C-alpha cells in the first residue's frame, strides 16, 4: 500500500517521492530490500510501457562525467545543469563516490555502483530525460560508470580510451595556453589509439566558454548513436550483464543457505586450506549434495 | 575425464617452478606470482595445482615450526604523498639489515630496496593478493607487507589479509579507515611540520578513545614518524614486534588468520560454484529468457533464480 503511493508519486513527478524512493533502494535491511524489488518491478513494467508508446525510442539520455578532485566538475554541473533546464530539460545528478543554485531548481534533482542503475531507472520513471552520474578518477568505479551510461565525458584539468568525449577545464584568464597545450597533447594522443571519433575541447564555466558546443557535441553523439543501432546494443549489453547480478546474486543466497552446503561448507574450507582439496572438487561435491 | 589432470610437460613446469619457489630463487617466485595472476583458463589450472603444492608444503613448513606462524603479514596504507614509497624504502632497509627476507606487494584500484638481494618488490597488478601472500611464505619470507592507497574499499579488502593494518596520514577529515587501524602512523614529524603533526596525531587519539576495541589486548596508538630524520620509525617497528607478540599469546591471530581463512576459501568455492552453475547446459539454455523476464518487469531476481536452482536439479 505505501509502495503504491511512493510509486504513484514518483511516476506523476513530485521530488520527495523519487528521494525516499532511491533512500529506500539504498536500505540494507531485509524488510525494506523486499520493498524496494517490488517498487523497482512496478517502475520496470511502466519504464518498458513508456518506450512502447515512444515508438521503441528510449526516453532519457544517461551520461557519465569523471575528472581528478579539483577538476571543475561541480561547477561544471551548475552551469551545464542551468543551461539544460531553462531549455525544457529535467535532470539528475547521482554521485557515485569510491572513497549550489541547481540545489533551488525545481526541474532538477541532486542526490557503490550497487543501486544506480535502480536509481538511474527511478529518475526515468518520474520523468527525467537528462541522467548524469558523477563520478572522481580515471581507475575502477570510473569503469563500472561507463557501463551505465550510454555516453562518457571526461572533465581535465588544465594545470582516455573509454571517454566519448574529453573537456579541458578552466580554459580561462591565464590558464587558456596551458589548456591550449594540454588540449593538442590529448589530440595527439587519441590520434595514435585504434578505434565516432572522441573529441577534446576547452570549456570555462566561469567564461561560459566551450560550453555550448559541448552539448551540441553531446547530441550529435545521441544521434550517431541511435540512427546506427550502436545505442540500443549497448543498453542490451548493459541489461544482461545487471539482469544477470541480480540473478546470480539470488542463486548464491539460495544455495549458501540451504541446509546440507552450510552443513558441509566449514569441512570443505578447511581441506582446501590444507591442500587436500582443490575449490573445483569441493564446488563439484556441494552442486552434488544440493542436487541430492 | 578423472577431472582430466595435466599435461607431463605442464607437470613438469609447475615441478620446477616449485622447486625453485621453495628454495627461495627471486625469478621462479616472479613467474608464480605471473603465473596466479593469469585469467587464461589452462594458466589458472596450472596455478591452481601449483598453490594446492605450496598449500601443503606451507603446513609442513608451519608443523616444523611447532604450529607457529612463519611471516608476519602487514597492511599499509593511505592517501597519495603520505609518504608510503619513502617510509618502505627506510623501513625495508632497517628489516632487511637486521635479517629478515622481506616482499613488498603493492596492490592498486588507486629505489635502493630494489638492489636489496634480502628484498622482493613487486609492482602494483585484491583476488590474487592471498595466494601471492602464500608463495612469498613457501618461498621463505618472514616479513609480508602489502601496500595500497586511500582510505576506503580496496584498503578494507587488505586489511582482511594481513596481522596488522597500519594507516600512514600526512600532518598537512578522516572517520573513516581509523575504524581498522591497529597503529596510525602521522608522516613527515619533521621541520616546519612537526607542530601540525603534533596536532593532527592528538586528534587522531582522540578519535580512538571514541570508538570500541576491537581486541581484548591492543589498544590502537597513534606514533608521529619521519624517514627524512628516521624519527619514530624504530619505535614503530618495537610496536609491531609488540602486536605480533600479544597477538599470538592472547590467541587473537590465529583467531583472526581462521576467519579471513574462512572467508578466503568460501570466495573460491563460491567462484566455482557459480562457473559449473552458470555452464550448466539446462541453465545456459535458460538465462536468455529469464534476464528479458526481470527486465520487462515480469519477474523478480528471487523467482528468476528458483525456476535456473529447479532446472539444474531436473
Ligand atoms: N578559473 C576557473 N576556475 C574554476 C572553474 N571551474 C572551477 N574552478 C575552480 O577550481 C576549483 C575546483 O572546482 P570544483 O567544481 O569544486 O572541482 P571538483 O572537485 O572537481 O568538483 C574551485 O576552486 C573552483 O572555483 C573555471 O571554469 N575557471
Ligand atoms: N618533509 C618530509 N617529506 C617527505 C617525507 N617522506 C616523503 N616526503 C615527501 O612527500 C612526497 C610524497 O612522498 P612519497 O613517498 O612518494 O608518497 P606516496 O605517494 O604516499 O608513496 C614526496 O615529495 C616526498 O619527498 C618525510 O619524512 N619528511
Amino acid at each position: 500500500r505505501f509502495v503504491d503511493k511512493l510509486y504513484t508519486g514518483l511516476i506523476q513527478g513530485q521530488r520527495a517521492c523519487l528521494a525516499e524512493a532511491i533512500t529506500l533502494v539504498e536500505s540494507t535491511h531485509s524488510r525494506k530490500k523486499e520493498l524496494a524489488q517490488v517498487l523497482l518491478q512496478k517502475v520496470l513494467l511502466y519504464h518498458r510501457e513508456q518506450e512502447q508508446s515512444n515508438k521503441g525510442k528510449p526516453l532519457a539520455f544517461r551520461v557519465g562525467l569523471s575528472g581528478p578532485p579539483g577538476a571543475g566538475k561541480s561547477t561544471f554541473i551548475e552551469y551545464f545543469g542551468k543551461m539544460l533546464t531553462e531549455r525544457g530539460h529535467k535532470l539528475s545528478v547521482l554521485a557515485v563516490d569510491p572513497s549550489t543554485e541547481l540545489s533551488r531548481d525545481m526541474n532538477a534533482y541532486i542526490r557503490v555502483t550497487r543501486t544506480t542503475n535502480e536509481a538511474i531507472l527511478l529518475c526515468e520513471g518520474a520523468g527525467y530525460d537528462i541522467i548524469l552520474i558523477e563520478t572522481v578518477g580515471v581507475g575502477q568505479s570510473e569503469f563500472a560508470v561507463a557501463d551505465m551510461v550510454d555516453m562518457f565525458v571526461l572533465l581535465l584539468p588544465p594545470a582516455i580510451e573509454m571517454a566519448d568525449l574529453v573537456a579541458v577545464t578552466k580554459s580561462d584568464g591565464d590558464l587558456i595556453v596551458p589548456a591550449r597545450r594540454i588540449q593538442a597533447e590529448y589530440v595527439s594522443a587519441l590520434k595514435l589509439l585504434r578505434k565516432w571519433k572522441p573529441k577534446v575541447i576547452r570549456i570555462s564555466a566561469r567564461s561560459g566558454e566551450g560550453i555550448s558546443e559541448m552539448w551540441d557535441k553531446m547530441k550529435d553523439f545521441q544521434d550517431l548513436m541511435l540512427a546506427s543501432g550502436e545505442l540500443t546494443a549497448k543498453r542490451r549489453k548493459q541489461q544482461k550483464v545487471w539482469m544477470w547480478n541480480l540473478i546470480q546474486e539470488s542463486v548464491l543466497e539460495h544455495f549458501r543457505t540451504h541446509p546440507t552446503v552450510r552443513e558441509q561448507i566449514p569441512l570443505l574450507e578447511q581441506k582446501v586450506l590444507i591442500g587436500a582439496l582443490s575449490p573445483g572438487l569441493a564446488a563439484d561435491f556441494l552442486l552434488k549434495a544440493f542436487k541430492s
